[PDB]
């Protein structure tokens, strides 16, 4: 699986996930800097208030 | 949890999920009409080839 791992609006970059991993995630929250977006492989746990989405296809997490 | 449950580009509608449900899903595939998007509560299992994304916040699956 290949997932985007770039932050917010920075240039698209990807991460080749570990074998067996089928998900990508997109984590979003807002603070003084505005809306922050973190992307990567897997589907991690997050604090309440953080918007998490996980998807199961190639580079599905932009 | 409240999730969108409208199809493709129809007007947005929502569904109040069952008490224990915390996920919303966005499922996409292609047919003669073009790209089709199904939305609802939960995080269903999909056949290979079908693009699936599940998220855990209010109306997160547009």
């Amino acid at each position: 699986r290949i997932c985007f791992n770039h932050q917010t609006s920075q240039p698209q970059t990807t991460k080749t996930c570990s074998p067996g991993e089928s998900s990508c995630y997109n984590k979003q929250w807002s603070d003084f800097r505005g809306t922050i977006i973190e992307r990567g492989c897997g589907c991690p746990t997050v604090k309440p208030g953080i918007k998490l989405s996980c998807c199961e296809s190639e580079v599905c997490n932009n």
